[PDB]
């Protein structure tokens, strides 16, 4: 096993991977850890789709690219500068996931949080109800589950990168998954993906805020 | 220290606390761990306000109650039973934090995710851009931080409950904090609270989904 703080401070966004496998049994451990995460009213708004199928990983890449190109055709009319930065960004911060042996699609569902049905019952303005979602407790919950998964990967000798940069193409990703596998998402939609494998060594991360910057102790 | 899985499977929502203090040094270790969480584009959209001052904790409770009562007097006109369910809910799942020695207010700020500025650039429909936020990557990031805090609390001999049920009164909570401490939130807003202490014995958690239900291995 591995001690908690060790895993926490070891954690990086892994974007380069060794040519080694990740066992289904180890992935299942990661998922059990995710499943034990806290969630708003125990909604447990998560479902992990584990993909090792190369052609499916590549088909998902292709749909991201198709959607990205549709956006780029319009961006080029406004600012080739901005369009070109987007071209580089998707390459380096989305499609790098093909470098890993495992792609995990994390599906989720909307959690209507405390206050929502109470305010709806009394015909509160939508503007008031919307304020509950600026701090989206449903996505806090998803993040707790994905962080449990992430730390457990590290304990088991692996590492990962969390991804939401694909989500302008989420509908298209869901569609190809369904065509290729018959997976039925129901009310769920894509929340995040994880690129998962054995990390290369000597990976880099940006500096973080000093702990004293991110807190205030009231005296 | 404590091994990761041991911490993950020890974690419960702690709503009853022993009469014992939490050291500032230990709380700082929790926040340092929180600050190591991944976040979209390294935004680190979190600030932890640590409160031990009893009168401020009570003042926060009173604005939660006052806001609750404004909702209740309208709910009673539609459904007294539903209003009664909300009365019980707020006692059991919100105002119990007063039972702990420490209240942490977790402030956060909006993260405009990938796709946002690109779609804005090309005057994409607001309804399209809104879809990025149904999986709010900023709040996924916040959840990752608060989970790191949560697990660290357990390793150090404490426990906590995560709260978002107060957030129909978030603005009012922020106003009390500001009025009583001088804290300047700037662009940040209340995301969650944590009730933090040495946990009571015999804590109960609800039944969870079986792991087979929360994953799919594509074959
Ligand atoms: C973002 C989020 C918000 C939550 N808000 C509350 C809350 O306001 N009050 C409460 O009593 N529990 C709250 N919880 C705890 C959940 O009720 C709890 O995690 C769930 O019932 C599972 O129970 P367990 O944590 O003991 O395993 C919250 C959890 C999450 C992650
Ligand atoms: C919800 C969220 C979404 C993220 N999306 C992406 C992404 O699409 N592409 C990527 O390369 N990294 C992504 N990341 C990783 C962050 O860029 C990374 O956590 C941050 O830069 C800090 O680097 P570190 O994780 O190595 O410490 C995401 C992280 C979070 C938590
Ligand atoms: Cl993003
Ligand atoms: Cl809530």
């Amino acid at each position: 096993g591995m001690e908690l703080q060790d895993t926490i401070f070891k954690r990086q966004s892994v974007r380069k991977f060794k040519n080694q496998d990740v066992s289904d049994e180890d992935i299942l451990k990661m998922i059990k850890a995710a499943g034990a995460a806290p969630s708003g009213k125990n909604i447990q708004n998560w479902h992990f789709v584990v993909i090792k199928r190369r052609d499916l990983m590549e088909k998902i890449a292709d749909v991201i690219t198709k959607k990205q190109q549709e956006i780029l055709v319009e961006m080029d009319k406004v600012s080739v500068d901005k369009a070109n930065r987007f071209r580089k960004f998707v390459k380096n911060f989305t499609l790098f996931y093909l470098k890993a042996p495992v792609l995990v699609l994390v599906f989720t569902k909307v959690y209507n949080p405390s206050g929502y049905y109470e305010l709806e019952l009394i015909d509160a303005p939508k503007e008031t109800i919307d304020k509950l979602f600026i701090r989206n407790p449903g996505m806090q919950s998803l993040g707790a589950a994905i962080e449990n998964f992430t730390l457990s990967a590290i304990e088991l000798g692996y590492g990962s990168c969390w991804l939401t940069s694909q989500n302008y193409a989420a509908d298209e990703i869901e569609a190809v998954l369904e065509a290729e596998t018959g997976f039925e998402k129901g009310e769920y939609f894509l929340g995040a993906m994880l690129a998962l494998g054995v990390p290369e060594d000597n990976l880099k991360s940006p500096s973080k805020k000093p702990v004293e910057e991110i807190c205030t102790f009231i005296k």
